[PDB]
């Protein structure tokens, strides 16, 4: 059972971006700049944001992390977002989630200018994604897709089970993998089952045993065990649980054809696909 | 034997409800609602459907007009008409009947309808909001599919649903509505939903439908669904309309012997589409969203 290294794949992707950025700068353009807004003291968020600005510097993208206390109000966050939207030096702008409960996450995401929305969370980017149009794709779902494509695991006509339906992770993953290879933004042409918190465990297993690709994005440890997987299927662990994913790694290790580890799997791919999006935003292709 | 769900009967009831809501709106002293339909070319199915929409408008007390244009119209001329209608305060709802000719970009057309008048739910903002489970103008055929299920009392939470078809105006919204959270702004069905399409091998489709409590076929393939694919007691909703006579995607007579529920073609989802459009038009006229 091949253990796919997300670290190695994201290394290639980041090298590609570093090349694309250097060539872009060589032709006289402004160096790309990414602004990350971070709210409060969530230790995972700080770690994740640090991994994003480390990767940016490595690929020639300038960055600033702007840290605010959790006691910030919604109006003050909106003010900051608006100043950044109007700062021509800023090409990409993202607000790290989760935000405190007194702040409306959807209003914040919709406040980032769409051309700077390297998260792909603005409702117009969500809509364009769901219509298979050119869009800024969200980093974690695009990272899952890249994991699958660059490992050469086929999707067209194959059975895919996604565990989870969150709008930032599980749902874009299901959208990418079932949609038409031939559309503006190609999809994976797979047969996709969406399961979630109301799928009975027994019904989950009855679909996973049929799956050539099981993608777990629920945030429950050991949700995916070896009896649910069929021999040779690919299992992609998006979950992050305090650290393990959603898959029983050691057991499923012995039945799957491929598997991603946690850490070092999807995580570093999320950071890598954000670099792609940032150079895309700098070029104003979309 | 399977209960046959009359979509025409359900739709007629829904139109009575819309008629009452429109009369109350007018009696309260608001302008009577007006729906404009733009029809391009001479697709006979399109002319049929638009005639059914304008009839239903008259039944429910909504003023209407179909504006017919030759297929040789240019995209810019269609956008000029759309802009004119966007700016007419007498028009509450505006829709452009699909499909359009090849030289007209359907997405740009749909995005040019002012979102408050977008009774189709095809504007990208309505699509985005729907995919986020936010309040939105829901597209008529998927909403009609949802209402057949809800008004017949067929359960969805925790159940297995297979949708055959992934088109952006029909199959994708049906899949979105049925799998999403019951507790969100726009509630969903909380079902476990398999999305199949033109590259799903016939043997793999069957392997999923046989587990399904609800099978929703919107492919446009006669006899795509047959009795061996359906588990006994399951609900089967036939969105397809295929000229062969008009048939659905379902082997009606065969699946009728195994399903718990089934919708006919014609007289099933079709009239439900027209009824849910009338609902969206009074919604648009009220500026609720
Ligand atoms: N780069 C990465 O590796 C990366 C990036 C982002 C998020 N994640 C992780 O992905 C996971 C989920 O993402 P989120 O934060 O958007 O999740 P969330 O907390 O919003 O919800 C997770 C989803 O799992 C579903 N679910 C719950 N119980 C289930 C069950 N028994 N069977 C099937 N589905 C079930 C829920 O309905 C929900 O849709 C988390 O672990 C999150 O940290 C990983
Ligand atoms: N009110 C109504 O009943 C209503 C309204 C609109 C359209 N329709 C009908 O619904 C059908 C489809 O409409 P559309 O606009 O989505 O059509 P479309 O041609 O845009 O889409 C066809 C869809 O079917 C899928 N498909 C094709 N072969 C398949 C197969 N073997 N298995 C599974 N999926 C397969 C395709 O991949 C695609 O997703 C047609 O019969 C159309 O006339 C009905
Ligand atoms: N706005 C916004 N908010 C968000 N919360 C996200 N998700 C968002 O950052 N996910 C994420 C998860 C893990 C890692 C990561 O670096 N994972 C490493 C190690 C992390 C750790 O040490 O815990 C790994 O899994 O190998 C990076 C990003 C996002 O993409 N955008
Ligand atoms: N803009 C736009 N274009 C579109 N093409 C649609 N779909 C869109 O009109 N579907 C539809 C299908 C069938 C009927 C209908 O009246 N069906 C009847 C009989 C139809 C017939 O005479 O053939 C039935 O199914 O029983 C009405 C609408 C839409 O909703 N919006």
């Amino acid at each position: 059972a091949v253990v796919i290294s997300g670290r190695k794949l994201a290394q290639q992707i980041k090298q590609e971006v570093r090349q694309e950025v250097e060539e872009w700068v060589a032709s006289g353009n402004k160096r790309p700049h990414l602004s990350v807004i971070l709210v409060g003291e969530n230790p995972a968020s700080h770690s994740y944001v640090l991994n994003k600005t480390r990767a940016a510097a490595v690929v020639g993208i300038n960055s600033e992390t702007i840290m605010k206390p959790a006691s910030i109000s919604e109006e003050e966050l909106l003010n900051l977002i608006n100043k950044l939207n109007n700062d021509d030096n800023v090409d990409g702008l993202l607000v790290q989630l989760p935000l405190p409960e007194h702040i409306d996450e959807r209003r914040i995401c919709n406040a980032v200018s769409p051309d700077k929305d390297v998260d792909g969370f603005h409702v117009i980017n969500v809509g364009r994604m769901c219509l298979d149009q050119y869009s800024m794709l969200p980093a974690t779902p695009w990272g899952v897709w890249e994991i699958i494509k660059r490992t050469g695991i086929p999707t067209l006509g194959k059975n895919v089970v996604v565990a989870g339906r969150s709008k930032n992770v599980g749902m874009p993953i299901a959208m990418l993998l079932h949609t038409d290879g031939a559309h503006e933004r190609p999809g994976g042409d797979a047969t996709v089952t969406i399961s979630h918190r109301y799928t009975p465990k027994e019904q989950l297993k009855k679909h996973t045993i049929l799956a050539d690709i099981v993608i777990s994005a629920a945030g429950i440890p050991n949700l995916i065990t070896a009896d649910m997987i069929k021999e040779g299927a690919a299992v992609i662990d998006v979950g992050i649980n305090r650290l393990v994913g959603d898959v029983d790694f050691e057991g499923v290790r012995q039945k799957a054809g491929y598997i991603t580890p946690v850490p070092g799997g999807v995580g570093p791919m999320t950071v890598a696909m954000l670099m792609k999006n940032t150079i895309i935003a700098a070029k104003k292709v979309l």
